[PDB]
């Protein structure tokens, strides 16, 4: 099948306007939000034929008319292999800020749950790769255009792109993409990504030693570890064998693992891999030292091959994130920017949505920026353009 062919699709659940401000309660939705899922036709990392897995919210009701702008959506980090972002938002009653502040207020919002994950076929999630994640979010909003087009759902031709964390790269790497190959397919007006790690490279060496100028890197072995294990298998040009990289145990157990039968959360809370102070007695002494020390290391060729600074983005950018945010520092909008001016952009802006105060530095508030982000977002740059 071409790229973008809707292999299956079908509704999940409805949400009432009145059930949604309910849950904003806990200010008022515009909209009633149904969620529908779909599987479609893509490509792998080589270009050749996969599937793939995604939802689609779809706005409605009296004040709430089309034509609708089109959201593509980039989901963080997700390790449990079998998750499906539908029936999570499902599962959580639609209590999910794609369903509460953006659905809710008229946006079609389509989300890929990307290669590896869902109902994907492949055989591991090429987390962190720039290519499959935006041809994996590309191909989405084509599937989800065609069940648009089956449930006559009028959309404006407007495209807008945004993500959180990982979902943050994928955001502007989809942007990347879309601007140098397909713009006649999809008119991008505004692009929010949420913090994501754009200075990809510069974010794994800043942290190397588990923590940064912000703070202490709490989660970096997870996240860490699963970059590593996904070049490997995007690559294949970090190891003959897991134990080159990691130290016993853990060599053993970190293939499996990424993605595996545990979330991210499951992995953090029973300490399947140790604590970020235990970061020496985890990768092997020589990677350990040699990533930093050699811009020519597999892995950090492998990363810097997807970072998204030199280029010079065209469609109005809003970066989002906290300063206060230690496993994404907001570093990473300030170099991005910094590299699109150079390159002849002044499309790029950027919003701090930390408090200033360096004591609430921590890994923590990288999470406290998906929902305030989104917010500011919606309402300082999608609003405007749609």
């Amino acid at each position: 099948p071409a790229r973008g062919t809707l292999l299956t699709s079908n509704f999940l659940t409805s949400y009432t306007r009145d059930a949604i401000s309910a849950m904003l309660a806990s200010e008022q939705a515009k909209c009633n939000v149904r969620v529908a899922e779909f599987t479609y036709a893509t490509i792998g990392v080589e270009g050749e034929p996969a599937t793939a897995s995604g939802v689609l919210l779809i706005p409605g009701g009296e004040r709430c008319s089309g034509p609708y702008p089109l959201l593509g959506w980039g989901h963080p980090t997700e390790a449990l292999r079998a998750q499906e972002q539908a029936k999570e938002i499902r599962d959580a009653k639609g209590d999910d800020p794609l369903v509460t502040r953006l659905a809710s207020q008229g946006y079609v919002v389509v989300g890929s749950d990307y290669l590896g994950l869902g109902k994907s076929n492949y055989a591991y999630h090429p987390y962190l790769h720039s290519a499959s994640e935006a041809s994996a979010t590309i191909d989405a909003m084509r599937a989800a255009r065609s069940v648009l087009q089956h449930l006559k759902t009028p959309l404006s031709g407007k495209v807008m792109l945004s993500g959180y964390s990982q979902g943050g790269h994928t955001a502007m790497a989809t942007q990347r993409e879309i601007e140098a190959h397909l713009s006649k397919e999809f008119h991008l007006v505004a692009s929010a990504p949420i913090s994501g790690p754009y200075a990809l490279e510069q974010t794994f060496l800043d942290s190397w030693s588990g923590s940064n100028a912000v703070g202490e890197n709490t989660f970096g072995i997870l996240l860490g570890s699963y970059a590593i294990v996904a070049m490997q298998h995007t690559y294949k040009n970090i190891y003959l064998e897991p134990g080159q990289v990691f130290q016993d145990p853990w060599a053993a157990k970190v293939e499996p693992l990424f993605p595996g039968k545990q979330s991210l959360t499951d992995m953090f809370l029973n300490d399947t891999l140790p604590s970020i102070d235990k970061v020496k007695s985890y990768f092997q002494p020589g990677f350990y030292s040699d990533f930093p020390s050699n811009p020519a290391n597999p892995f950090r060729q492998d990363l810097a091959r997807n970072n998204l600074l030199e280029w010079a983005p065209q469609t109005p950018t809003l970066l989002c994130g906290s300063s206060n945010d230690a496993t994404v520092p907001l570093k990473n909008a300030q170099t991005a920017i910094a590299s699109f001016q150079q390159r002849g952009s002044n499309q790029v802006a950027l919003v701090d949505t930390g408090t200033g105060n360096a004591s609430d530095n921590s890994a923590f508030a990288h999470m406290l920026t998906k929902e305030s982000c989104i917010v500011v977002v919606r309402d300082q740059l999608l609003d405007k353009q749609r």
